[PDB]
């Protein structure tokens, strides 16, 4: 033999601890390698979240209250209820979807990066407890959880997103993880974006900016990775999950629309609302690696909104 | 009639989602709430584990160059082969026992406490690559990655916590959960801070008090999580969960030694990080609640050691 191997790589004879945790202890394990990195976009991804970290205390929200008391009662209630809504889709995503991802990872660092996630997107749940407690009363805050917990078309989406955690198929658990990022809250994130554009709570705005400036790398991530994973696939294996794709996010829209016009409905901002979603309901699909089949009409965005994105 | 409830508040009628996910889906779910806060303890280690905030990157390692040139190859591989072991117990913590917390969690601010700790045990893990990339060859990197996998002794300690993990017990893994930052990686800290006592790999010691920052807080907050649900339980219960951690820890002792004689014999530090480890493990038991049943003697740390230990990061 003209190459002379004397020893065995370690790496192809270890497997990572959750590796071994809850699939194979066949070997032993291996220590995470930070000085041989698999995939160089794990470190730009890690590198990049990590220097983005910040906490709701950085930003003056107090500067809103001029604007926020401007606001008549029933906008007030409506922002502290969207918010709430959004609180609860980041509890969702920081305490089972992040989490769940990190066993299902392709690479060492990647169980790292949906650690960081788990944290981040735990830390946009509390950024709208910080703005509550600076602008909202008691009563609007109270009133907004129970509003939460009694609506029926807001707890649908969820509930439709928990099952792919739970169960056992990677690939479909990866999807309801990009799903979460890439459309879910953005009916939501509408509002703010509206109301910024019309010069009301810059300070909240800047918030919603720093929670979407993670987000919009979630995607990314979670939607590169489901690519690498469904590439190695069989032609006909990979025509069942795009087909599974299209048809999950044909409900959530389904669901979302149902949501948005019983949120926005009564204040006119359902139509807008609903377009929003769909242009980023595009760019999620993009993000998997799909074509959009989405119209310029039904997408389309007044063009301050978009300047607030 | 007086004491009809005609209004029952969202909270005791919702679960969280983590509850929903994997426990009851009979009733609808309530999104965190940091407005009104069941233990103002988890507001207070929230807030602390937040601003204590770190990156490898803040720390100039490479001023660590001139003290690591001083070293012979056998100690600069005594300390690769070490970090390489500490890095593979962090991505234990980081990856399985932090995540395997959340579902477990007695409050809401809890199951976020808990993504914080997988995190920052993932920073931990990190930073040892951060000292590698400054101080290490390529060739000490991949021998250090080889002896930790091929070190029976060493993989012993993590596959006797990783079951308690993975299993539907929430109080055993809450104990293994405290036991990694309050006992199992002390053995491994004992080395930099020798070397630091006497001036070698200064800038390393910041990093490894960077660590220690975070690890006191996460074996105190597991261990308050525990003594919380122990009190829910039976007299008998409460015994029986009490010999369990007390057996526990006696077997990871065993495993530990067994590691750090293996480790350290050679270079005559096994005795001195043993009574090291031994003096977390009494701090351990404390945090759950126990006394420490280790003599003064058995936990002797030379007051030069105990200084770069006890110094503030
Ligand atoms: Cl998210
Ligand atoms: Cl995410
Ligand atoms: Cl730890
Ligand atoms: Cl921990
Ligand atoms: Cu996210
Ligand atoms: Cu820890």
């Amino acid at each position: 033999s003209n190459i002379l191997e004397m020893t065995k790589n370690y790496y192809d004879r270890s497997v990572s601890p959750v590796e071994y945790a809850y699939f194979d202890q066949s070997q032993n394990m291996r220590a995470i390698n930070w000085n041989k990195i698999v995939d160089e976009k794990d470190l730009e991804v890690w590198n990049r979240v990590t220097q983005n970290f910040w906490l709701p205390e950085n930003i003056p929200v107090s500067n809103d209250l001029p604007s926020w008391n401007e606001l008549d009662d029933d906008w007030q209630q409506l922002i502290t209820r969207t918010f709430t809504g959004l609180t609860l889709l980041d509890t969702v995503q920081s305490s089972i979807g992040d989490v769940a991802q990190i066993k299902n990872s392709l690479t060492e660092q990647e169980q790292v990066i949906y650690a960081n996630f788990a944290f981040m997107v735990g830390v946009h749940a509390r950024s709208y407890g910080t703005i509550f407690s600076t602008l909202c009363t008691s009563e609007q805050i109270e009133e907004a959880h129970e509003w939460v917990v009694d609506n029926e078309a807001l707890q649908a989406r969820p509930k439709a997103l928990i099952p792919f955690y739970t169960a056992d198929d990677p690939l479909k658990s990866k999807i309801a993880a990009a799903l979460m990022p890439g459309f879910l809250l953005y009916g939501g994130f509408y509002l703010p974006f509206y109301l910024s554009a019309r010069g009301k709570l810059p300070n909240t705005s800047d918030i919603i900016r720093l929670i979407l400036r993670d987000k919009v790398i979630h995607n990314f991530y979670s939607g590169y990775k489901y690519q690498l994973k469904v590439a190695k696939l069989s032609p006909e294996k990979q025509a069942e999950m795009k087909q599974f794709v299209f048809d999950l996010l044909d409900k959530m829209i389904g669901l979302e629309k149902t949501y948005l016009h019983q949120l926005y409905d009564g204040f006119g901002l359902a139509d807008e609302a609903i377009r929003f979603s769909l242009y980023n309901a595009g760019k999620f699909l993009q993000n998997l690696g799909y074509e959009s089949p989405f119209t310029k009409e039904e997408t389309r965005i007044a063009p301050e909104v978009f300047a607030q994105l």
